[PDB]
Formats: structure tokens, sequence, C-alpha cells
């Protein structure tokens, strides 16, 4: 009852952008549309970003610049997700190496679930909602960069059909991070103990918030499974980038996440 309230606060306290904020911008009541090099360059000059251009790896080309912008956003979400996880009382009681194991495997799964909030069929929100990058522009980048984001979109449209809100997402993301199936886990029974409480809290919240919902709890358990498949494909693509594109830098933190899978 109070656990669900605690998880939601931790979410609101740590994430820079809610699904409520993202949806109101996407619908209305105006973000700068990025669709080519001229608008992408304009966004760099005009728009206020978190990681300033000077902090990014040295300029190479358009496709690699977008890849670098994605790389920073990923790493920053990883930082926000580490603080959110710590904010769960049970999670911080686990030995730090088990905390790392959970984050090494759940992080991209959580990222893709939250990505659905800023994503629609035609593109996604950037620079704290100030800008909007089109899907066709990402489609226009050189291979393999044009092939990374496509399965995320295919997930995001199906996931947004469930119409979940920020209080549902807080528990969904919590359940993803606290997973007992992770390789190299030391105290697997304790992580399973936390997971069960989170999943029980999610079930009871999904009836209170979504009473007319047709099978919402088992649908979200299947969505967690689909998310694991999406991360596997992502690491595979990322490993291929490291072999083929031997001039584009991969952030050491992400290189470690992808190392095994
Ligand atoms: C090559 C490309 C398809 C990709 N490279 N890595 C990917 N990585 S990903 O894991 O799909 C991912 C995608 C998008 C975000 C926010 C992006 N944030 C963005 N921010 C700014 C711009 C820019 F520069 F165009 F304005 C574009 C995007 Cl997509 C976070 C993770 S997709
Ligand atoms: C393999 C996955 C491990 C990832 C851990 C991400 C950790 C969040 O670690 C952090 O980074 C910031 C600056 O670099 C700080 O301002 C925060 O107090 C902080 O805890």
């Amino acid at each position: 009852k109070a656990f669900s309230k605690h998880i939601y606060n931790a979410y609101l306290k740590n994430f820079n952008m809610t699904k409520k904020k993202a949806r109101s911008i996407l619908t209305g009541k105006a973000p700068f549309v990025i669709h080519d090099i001229e608008t992408l360059w304009q966004a760099e000059k005009g728009l206020v970003w978190k990681q300033l251009v000077n902090g990014l790896p040295p300029y190479k080309e358009i496709s690699v610049h977008v890849f670098y912008r994605c790389q920073c956003t990923t790493v920053e979400t990883v930082r926000e997700l580490t603080e959110f996880a710590k904010s769960i009382p049970s999670f911080s009681s686990l030995f730090l190496n088990d905390q790392v194991t959970l984050l090494k495997y759940g992080v991209h799964e959580a990222i893709f679930a939250m990505l659905a909030s800023i994503v629609n069929k035609d593109g996604l929100l950037v620079a704290n909602g100030s800008g909007f990058v089109t899907r066709e522009f990402l489609r226009s980048l050189r291979k393999p960069f044009s092939d990374i984001i496509e399965p995320k979109f295919e997930f995001a449209v199906k996931f947004n059909a469930l119409e979940l809100d920020d209080s549902d997402l807080a528990l969904f993301i919590a359940a993803i991070i606290l997973c007992g199936d992770r390789p190299g886990l030391m105290n697997v029974p304790r992580v399973e103990a936390i997971q069960d409480t989170i999943l029980r809290a999610l079930e009871f919240h999904l009836q209170a918030n979504h009473p007319d919902a047709q099978y919402l709890f088992p649908k979200l358990l299947q969505k967690m499974a689909d998310l694991r498949q999406l991360v596997t494909e992502h690491a595979q693509m990322m490993q291929r980038i490291k072999k083929t594109e031997t001039e584009t830098s991969l952030h050491p933190l992400l290189q470690e996440i992808y190392k095994d899978m």
C-alpha cells in the first residue's frame, strides 16, 4: 500500500521526464522538428541540451554524431536508474556486486520501457522535450546506424497501446531491475524475495488504477520477456558496431554492459 507510493516518489524524484510531461508535448498545450542535417545543426545551436557538444567525442560525421548523442542519453539514464534502484530500501541492502549485476542486465530493459513514453509512430522527443527527431531521418542515416532504433519503435507503439501511466511504470521498472534470473547473481533467493513484493505491489496497483483492464498483469510480464529479447538484439548490433566501425568510440560503461550480452 505504502511500498507502491514509495516506488512512485523515487521515480518522480529521479527521472528527468514523466510520461505525463512527454504526452502533453507530443499532443499539444511546440518542439523543434529534426529531419535533416540543417535542422540537426540548428538544434545544436538553438536547443538547450544536457551534454554540451564540446563534451561529445571528436566530430566524425552525421550518423556517428547521432550515435554519440544516443550514447550520452543512454549513460545519463543509467545514472538516473542507479539512483532510482538505490531509492528502493531492499535493493541497497544487497551486496554492491549484486547491485551491479542487476543493473548490468536490467538497465537496457528499463531504458527501452521508458523510451516508449517519449516515442510515437513518427519519431521521438529530444533535448528535454524542446526538440522532436523524425523516424524517417533516423532511417536516412548510413548502415548500421539506420538499423539500431527500428526494433525500439516496433516495441514502443505496441507498449503505448497498454496506456500505462507514471505510477504503473515506477513498479514496472522496479520489477525489471530486481530480477533473480541474472547471470552471476550471488544471493538469488533475496533478489527473488524483493521481486515478489514488487510484482505483488504491481498487481494490486493495476486493479486500483486500471479496473476495466483486460489481463494487464500477465501482459506486462510478457512485455518484460519481450524486452530481454530486444536487449539481446541491441548488444549484438553494438558488438557489430565495434568490429565494423573501428573509429567510432563506444562508452566504456556500455562496452562493459554489452561484453557478455
Ligand atoms: C544511430 C541511431 C539510430 C542510434 N544509435 N544508438 C541508438 N541507441 S538506442 O539504444 O536505440 C537509443 C536511442 C535513442 C535514445 C535517446 C536518443 N536521442 C537522440 N538524441 C538526439 C538525436 C539527434 F542528434 F538527432 F538530435 C537523436 C536521437 Cl535518436 C536512447 C537510446 S539508436
Ligand atoms: C555495469 C553497470 C554499472 C553502472 C553505474 C552507474 C552509476 C551512478 O553512479 C553515479 O554517476 C554520477 C557522475 O559520473 C554522480 O553525480 C552520482 O552521485 C552517482 O551515484
